[PDB]
RNA sequence: AGAAA
RNA sequence: AGAAA
């Protein structure tokens, strides 16, 4: 549940964002309300809005969150942003797309290293493939095929068949024909080395 | 569904060869976590990682069954390996041939007598020609063949039209013009005994 | 656990 | 029941 510093902080944002919707102010009021709440409370309120349907205000509750010094791109977060953006709706789309850009160039970030590259190489398989599957399942087969290809095929990730046939199947039913024969051609390459062979 | 005892053995070995991707420490991940179960949830876990996509948990997993002492060969038990097997996988190809392999000499491993020969004879029909389909459906045409030529060829299952036509159209349709001839052969003779003559 | 083409 | 060239 919302300790009351965090319901209050939601009330507080809803109130203040509802005699001004504009964006501008929207991103002030975010600040305002929630700019200097424990980790645990501005994760539980960004929760809280996304339940309540105010995917705008999540967002900026996001901007303010990426600021505080806690933070970390986590798969699972972005996860839910994409599980709770509004169907049929290009700018919710777009959104998608901008977030899914943005948490592979916040992962990314802090690599410029010969030494052991791991960005994405230690990352969370399960989180990793929720997210690819929300995004399959609002239909952003662009975005789901950045993930895949930056932490798996580039990052060196080690993933499982389980992540495999989430994105061949989601490849394929959405019409990236080309990307869903490389995920089985990957899924081939591994079975080669964990099958028993003989 | 699955019992609650068979929902945490399988959550169980997927957590375990998390840590340890590799085939020899999955074996031992696979008895460890599946070691003892009845034989209702050892079958109800492999259907489960199948359904998932763990392909290579789920032949683990028949391992040990095969050790079981209730184990029995059965031809649906093998098509349901053959249809979760992934398509377009070199590996997984050459694992379904094997296990077709291993059905046929699991089945007969039981036969030294003039004593009336059935280890084929008393076959279902209908799940032999549902591994029969599944082998087709995922191009294994020779694996087909050498299931139809030793259980009703030569081990004498009597089947029905419906077999051989499904037999004589993948024979084709996959290039083996050889063998199909050679069903439609079988099929002429059972028609030739059937058929109301006069 | 990464809940159902 | 062995679900659709």
């Amino acid at each position: 549940s919302l300790s009351t510093e965090a319901i209050h902080a939601v009330q507080a944002l809803k109130r203040l964002t509802a005699a001004d919707r504009s964006p501008p102010a929207a991103t002030a009021a975010a600040s305002a309300a929630l700019g200097r709440l424990l980790r645990a409370d501005l994760l539980a309120a960004m929760a809280e809005l996304q339940r309540q349907g105010h995917w705008s205000l999540a967002l900026a509750a996001l901007h303010v969150a990426r600021a505080e010094p806690w933070y970390r791109p986590d798969p699972e977060l972005y996860a839910t942003f994409v599980s709770s953006s509004p169907s049929n709706d290009p700018a919710a789309a777009a959104a998608v797309d901008a977030l899914v850009e943005a948490f592979i160039e916040e992962k990314e970030r802090g690599a410029a290293g010969g030494s052991s590259e791991g960005v994405w190489v230690g990352e969370d398989v399960y989180k990793l493939t929720r997210l690819v599957r929300a995004l399959v399942a609002k239909g952003r087969a662009r975005a789901a095929w950045r993930v895949y290809e930056a932490a798996v095929r580039k990052g060196g990730c080690e993933v499982d068949e389980y992540m495999y046939r989430v994105m061949a199947k989601g490849m394929k039913r959405l019409g990236l024909d080309e990307e869903a024969a490389e995920v089985e051609a990957d899924l081939a390459d591994w079975e080669a080395r964990h099958l028993p062979d003989e």
